[PDB]
C-alpha cells in the first residue's frame, strides 16, 4: 500500500512538522520529535495537552507529519487519525509510563527518570499515537 | 520585539513547509521554495495549477508556512490568506512577468528568458503571494 521509499525517509529521521486542525479550520504547525514503529506502521509524538484554538484536536484528531529526506527536496508525509492518552496528571500514572517508553524509543535511557516524570506532569503531556493511513510526498533516489 | 525574532527566521531561509487545506478540511503538507519580501512582509512562491496545493488554495486560500532556523529545530510559522495570480496563459502576460520577477529574486538572472516564459505557460505556473498576517513559533533561544 505504502511506498517503501517514503517509509525509509520516515525511518531515517526523528523530527518532522506536525499539523493538527485548529477551531477555525486552519492547520497548526510545529517542529516535533517522533518515534516510528515500522512494523505496526505508526508514529508517536509527545505534546502538551492543547489549549485555546489548538484544543480542537480533541474533537477532530486528524493529523499529519512531514519528514525531510537527506537530499535536496525529497520528503514524506504520514497522514492518519490520532489517538490521544489523557494528559499526564500523576508522576506514576499510565500516561507517564507510556511517555517513559516513548522517551526510551527516541533517546534511550534517561539520566533522571524522576525529573522526567515531574516534567511530564508539569507540562500536562499527552502521548499522541498516529496510526498511518496514507503516505505521500516526493521519494528520494539513488545517491 | 518578539515578532522580529520570528521574522528573522523567515528572512534567513528559502525553503519551508506549506500547509494548505484539503476539500475535507484535513491539512495537506509539502515543501516550497520561497522569497521573503521584508518591504511588504510577503512570502512569494511559484506553484503549478494542477498541483494539489494549488487546487486546495483555489477553494480555500488560507495558508501557513513553517520555516526552520539555522539550528534546524527552532522555527517560525507565517499564517495568512494567499493571493494567487491566474495561471500563466501567454509568454508575455502579467503572470509570467511576475514569475520572472520572482525568479530574479530566488535564483538570479535567467540565461534564456524566452525559454522561461514558455516553460511557465507549459506548466500553468501561478505566483502565490502570502502576506504575513500572523506569526508564531519557537525562535532561537526558546528551544
Amino acid at each position: 500500500v505504502f511506498d517503501d521509499k517514503l517509509l525509509a525517509v520516515i525511518s531515517g529521521n526523528s523530527i518532522g512538522v506536525l499539523a493538527t486542525i485548529k477551531h477555525d479550520g486552519r492547520p497548526q504547525l510545529s517542529n516535533v520529535q517522533y518515534h516510528f514503529d515500522p512494523r505496526k506502521l505508526l508514529i508517536q509524538v509527545s505534546i502538551a495537552e492543547p489549549r485555546a484554538k489548538t484544543r480542537n484536536l480533541r474533537r477532530d484528531p486528524r493529523a499529519s507529519i512531514l519528514v525531510d529526506a537527506d537530499d535536496g527536496w525529497s520528503y514524506a508525509v504520514a497522514e492518519g487519525t490520532a489517538q490521544l492518552t489523557p494528559p499526564a496528571a500523576a508522576p506514576d500514572d499510565d500516561t507517564v509510563e507510556a511517555l517513559i517508553a516513548l522517551y526510551r524509543n527516541i533517546a534511550g535511557e534517561h539520566s533522571d527518570w524522576d525529573d522526567y516524570r515531574q516534567a511530564m506532569v508539569t507540562d500536562r503531556r499527552v502521548l499522541l499515537t498516529l496510526p498511518i493511513s496514507h503516505v505521500y510526498g516526493l521519494p528520494p533516489g539513488m545517491r
